């Protein structure tokens, strides 16, 4: 009955925003590990779940061309833009941070000279702790199936574009309830289906529901860190990937095994005494100390140049 839009074919119903590639490259950004809602439908076109809403987005070298699925088919509001804009964190120039990180760092600025544009994502804490429970002993494309399922088993309906069904992130309720491990793992979940209902549980009776994380993206980024680590399934990396990408704190810097390597690999890093909680920590320090306050964002950059 509808199909997902591209440029070419309904031009008046895209917005555009003013925005080089060099603050933003939507392939290197949106499936490169942050979200995992975005998926290249048409080329160079790429569609996905906010809030309720269905967007699809696509760039010249000098625009970010925006159409919304939500009712009278319009263009995007000016409302709906700035929520974009947002979600990019657009008034933070990567321009101005890629040479900050540079001067400090020169296999940074090799591997930066070839991957421009990859920025942060700004992701609301729930869609973010439930997407990273997921990612455990996982990859890109079975957290992205996991993911899909879980919203289209749990979350409301949005829209249909193509033969794909569009739903949004259930709310902490309902996984909370007394059957959804079961329905979950007949999902594909496995264990990580234990630790979903449980943390959605734990969340509304431990915590006092979503207003919880609202206060965690206003409190300090090791005071989040603890309280997050206090939830099933979540462990310091699970935690710092929330921090940094749901919570506003940009030094927060993901450790697992994979950044491990390539700390040792392309930096010679050694903990100064194989992984551990306590070792981890320290390259996690070992990062802000040289990079600085948004030392995660450029672990970002690095992070998707391995991913390539
Ligand atoms: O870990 C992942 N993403 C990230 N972890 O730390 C960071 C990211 C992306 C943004 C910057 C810092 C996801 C989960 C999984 C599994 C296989 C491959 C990628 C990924
Ligand atoms: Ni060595």
């Amino acid at each position: 009955h509808m199909r997902h839009r591209t440029l070419s074919s309904s031009p008046a119903l895209w917005a555009s925003i003013p925005c080089p590639r060099s603050e933003l490259r939507l392939d290197l950004v949106l499936a490169s590990g942050q979200s995992f809602r975005w998926k290249e439908q048409s080329p160079a076109h790429w569609s996905g779940v906010l809030a309720d809403q269905v967007w699809t987005l696509t760039q010249t070298e000098d625009q970010l061309y925006c159409t919304v699925y939500r009712s009278q088919v319009s263009r995007p509001t000016l409302e709906e833009l700035e929520t974009l804009h947002k979600y990019f964190q657009l008034d933070v120039s990567l321009a101005q941070l890629y040479s900050h990180w540079a001067s400090v760092d020169s296999h940074f600025q090799r591997v930066a000279q070839k991957f421009q544009g990859v920025r942060l994502l700004r992701q609301d804490p729930t869609e973010c702790l439930f997407s990273f429970i997921c990612s455990s002993n996982n990859n890109i494309a079975r957290i992205t199936g996991m993911v899909e399922r879980l919203c289209q088993a749990f979350g409301p309906r949005l829209i249909q574009l193509d033969d794909v069904t569009y739903h949004g992130f259930p709310n902490l309720h309902a996984l909370a309830g007394p059957e959804a491990e079961t329905h979950l793992r007949k999902l594909g979940l496995g264990y990580r289906a234990r630790y979903v209902r449980a943390s959605a549980k734990a969340i509304l009776e431990e915590q006092g529901g979503p207003a919880w994380l609202q206060q965690l993206r206003v409190a300090p980024y090791e005071e989040a860190h603890k309280a997050l680590c206090t939830l099933p399934g979540v462990g310091a990396k699970v935690a710092d990937c929330i921090c940094l990408m749901a919570l506003d704190k940009p030094q927060a810097v993901p450790v697992d095994v994979h950044v491990w390597q390539i700390a040792h690999r392309d930096y010679g890093w050694h903990p100064k005494t194989g992984p551990s909680p306590l070792a981890n920590k320290e390259l996690g320090n070992f990062f802000r100390n040289l990079w600085g306050p948004y030392a995660g964002w450029a672990q970002a950059v690095l992070f998707s140049a391995d991913l390539r």
